[PDB]
Protein backbone atom coordinates (compact mmCIF):
# COMPACT_ATOMS: atom_id res chain seq x y z
CA UNK A 1 0.00 0.00 0.00
CA UNK A 2 2.65 3.07 0.96
CA UNK A 3 4.14 3.54 -2.65
CA UNK A 4 3.41 6.61 -4.75
CA UNK A 5 4.23 8.15 -7.87
CA UNK A 6 4.63 12.30 -6.55
CA UNK A 7 5.11 15.69 -8.59
CA UNK A 8 7.46 17.97 -6.82
CA UNK A 9 5.53 20.70 -6.56
CA UNK A 10 7.98 23.51 -4.76
CA UNK A 11 11.66 23.24 -3.73
CA UNK A 12 12.19 25.33 -0.44
CA UNK A 13 15.93 25.81 0.11
CA UNK A 14 15.75 27.03 3.22
CA UNK A 15 14.82 23.68 4.51
CA UNK A 16 17.10 21.82 2.19
CA UNK A 17 13.86 19.91 0.75
CA UNK A 18 10.60 20.06 -1.43
CA UNK A 19 7.17 19.36 -1.46
CA UNK A 20 5.49 16.68 -3.48
CA UNK A 21 1.98 15.69 -4.91
CA UNK A 22 1.60 11.93 -4.31
CA UNK A 23 -1.91 12.44 -4.49
CA UNK A 24 -2.87 13.47 -1.10
CA UNK A 25 -4.10 17.20 -0.96
CA UNK A 26 -1.68 17.51 2.14
CA UNK A 27 1.88 18.14 -0.21
CA UNK A 28 4.47 15.69 1.58
CA UNK A 29 7.83 16.69 2.38
CA UNK A 30 10.83 15.02 1.04
CA UNK A 31 14.06 16.63 2.39
CA UNK A 32 17.44 16.11 0.66
CA UNK A 33 18.99 13.79 2.81
CA UNK A 34 15.86 11.29 1.71
CA UNK A 35 16.93 11.78 -2.33
CA UNK A 36 18.46 8.60 -3.42
CA UNK A 37 21.51 9.17 -6.31
CA UNK A 38 19.51 8.22 -9.10
CA UNK A 39 18.03 11.45 -8.71
CA UNK A 40 20.89 13.52 -8.74
CA UNK A 41 21.97 15.91 -11.76
CA UNK A 42 24.59 14.78 -14.43
CA UNK A 43 27.40 19.21 -2.42
CA UNK A 44 24.46 19.64 -4.44
CA UNK A 45 21.62 21.63 -2.91
CA UNK A 46 18.36 20.57 -3.21
CA UNK A 47 17.79 22.91 -6.12
CA UNK A 48 20.62 21.83 -7.95
CA UNK A 49 18.93 18.18 -7.61
CA UNK A 50 15.45 18.63 -8.07
CA UNK A 51 12.79 20.47 -10.64
CA UNK A 52 9.21 21.44 -9.92
CA UNK A 53 7.53 18.77 -12.47
CA UNK A 54 10.11 16.18 -11.84
CA UNK A 55 8.37 12.82 -11.10
CA UNK A 56 9.60 10.78 -7.69
CA UNK A 57 8.92 7.33 -6.36
CA UNK A 58 8.04 7.52 -2.91
CA UNK A 59 6.83 5.81 0.70
CA UNK A 60 5.54 7.10 3.76
CA UNK A 61 7.71 7.35 6.19
CA UNK A 62 5.63 9.14 8.77
CA UNK A 63 1.71 9.73 8.65
CA UNK A 64 0.41 13.35 8.16
CA UNK A 65 -0.09 14.50 12.02
CA UNK A 66 -1.06 17.76 13.39
CA UNK A 67 -0.46 20.11 10.28
CA UNK A 68 2.39 18.39 8.24
CA UNK A 69 1.94 16.36 5.81
CA UNK A 70 3.30 12.95 5.39
CA UNK A 71 7.35 12.83 5.27
CA UNK A 72 8.35 11.26 2.67
CA UNK A 73 11.28 9.10 1.28
CA UNK A 74 12.73 8.13 -2.21
CA UNK A 75 14.58 5.01 -0.50
CA UNK A 76 11.72 2.56 -0.75
CA UNK A 77 11.43 -0.24 1.55
CA UNK A 78 11.69 -3.89 -0.42
CA UNK A 79 11.72 -7.56 1.11
CA UNK A 80 14.35 -9.59 -0.21
CA UNK A 81 16.35 -7.22 -1.53
CA UNK B 1 -2.09 5.46 -10.17
CA UNK B 2 -0.33 3.04 -11.60
CA UNK B 3 2.19 1.82 -8.91
CA UNK B 4 3.00 -1.53 -6.57
CA UNK B 5 5.03 -3.25 -4.49
CA UNK B 6 4.91 -6.43 -5.97
CA UNK B 7 6.05 -9.47 -4.15
CA UNK B 8 7.47 -12.51 -6.08
CA UNK B 9 4.99 -15.72 -5.73
CA UNK B 10 6.59 -18.27 -8.00
CA UNK B 11 9.41 -17.83 -10.75
CA UNK B 12 8.78 -19.90 -13.74
CA UNK B 13 12.85 -20.55 -15.24
CA UNK B 14 11.42 -22.05 -18.60
CA UNK B 15 9.52 -19.03 -19.40
CA UNK B 16 11.98 -16.60 -18.11
CA UNK B 17 9.35 -14.93 -15.94
CA UNK B 18 7.97 -14.67 -12.36
CA UNK B 19 4.09 -14.55 -10.78
CA UNK B 20 3.91 -11.47 -8.83
CA UNK B 21 0.79 -10.63 -6.35
CA UNK B 22 1.29 -6.58 -6.31
CA UNK B 23 -2.18 -6.25 -4.42
CA UNK B 24 -4.77 -7.80 -6.87
CA UNK B 25 -6.31 -11.13 -6.57
CA UNK B 26 -4.70 -12.24 -9.65
CA UNK B 27 -0.91 -12.45 -9.92
CA UNK B 28 0.48 -10.47 -12.83
CA UNK B 29 3.29 -11.80 -14.41
CA UNK B 30 6.92 -10.08 -15.01
CA UNK B 31 8.93 -11.09 -17.69
CA UNK B 32 12.80 -11.25 -17.15
CA UNK B 33 13.17 -8.51 -19.98
CA UNK B 34 11.17 -5.87 -17.81
CA UNK B 35 13.33 -6.53 -15.28
CA UNK B 36 15.69 -3.56 -14.23
CA UNK B 37 19.25 -4.64 -13.53
CA UNK B 38 19.08 -2.97 -10.17
CA UNK B 39 17.11 -6.05 -9.46
CA UNK B 40 20.13 -8.47 -10.30
CA UNK B 41 22.58 -10.07 -7.63
CA UNK B 42 25.19 -9.60 -9.67
CA UNK B 43 27.02 -8.21 -12.72
CA UNK B 44 25.89 -10.72 -15.58
CA UNK B 45 27.25 -11.20 -18.94
CA UNK B 46 27.25 -8.51 -22.30
CA UNK B 47 26.01 -12.09 -24.32
CA UNK B 48 23.04 -14.04 -23.46
CA UNK B 49 20.47 -14.09 -20.29
CA UNK B 50 20.85 -15.52 -16.74
CA UNK B 51 18.22 -17.80 -15.30
CA UNK B 52 15.84 -15.99 -13.62
CA UNK B 53 16.24 -18.01 -10.58
CA UNK B 54 19.77 -16.44 -10.58
CA UNK B 55 17.89 -12.58 -10.48
CA UNK B 56 14.72 -13.37 -8.34
CA UNK B 57 13.74 -15.36 -5.24
CA UNK B 58 10.32 -16.25 -4.15
CA UNK B 59 9.39 -13.48 -1.41
CA UNK B 60 11.31 -10.72 -3.30
CA UNK B 61 9.37 -7.11 -3.44
CA UNK B 62 9.89 -5.07 -6.50
CA UNK B 63 8.45 -2.10 -7.87
CA UNK B 64 6.30 -2.53 -10.97
CA UNK B 65 3.69 -1.32 -13.03
CA UNK B 66 1.14 -2.62 -14.99
CA UNK B 67 2.08 -2.34 -18.85
CA UNK B 68 -1.21 -4.39 -20.06
CA UNK B 69 -4.28 -4.34 -17.99
CA UNK B 70 -6.06 -7.52 -16.45
CA UNK B 71 -8.41 -9.20 -19.02
CA UNK B 72 -10.02 -12.01 -19.28
CA UNK B 73 -8.80 -14.76 -17.07
CA UNK B 74 -5.28 -13.20 -18.20
CA UNK B 75 -3.53 -11.51 -15.08
CA UNK B 76 -1.88 -7.94 -15.42
CA UNK B 77 1.60 -7.69 -17.45
CA UNK B 78 3.92 -5.78 -15.51
CA UNK B 79 7.32 -4.11 -15.79
CA UNK B 80 9.79 -2.54 -13.61
CA UNK B 81 10.79 0.00 -15.46
CA UNK B 82 8.53 3.06 -14.01
CA UNK B 83 7.54 5.83 -16.23
CA UNK B 84 8.49 9.23 -14.55
CA UNK B 85 8.20 12.32 -15.40
CA UNK B 86 12.04 13.76 -16.20
CA UNK B 87 13.60 11.24 -15.84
Amino acid sequence: ANIYKGKITRIEPSLEAAFVDYGAERHGFLPLKEIAREYFPARPNIKDVLREGQEVIVQIDKEERGNKGAALTTFISLAGS
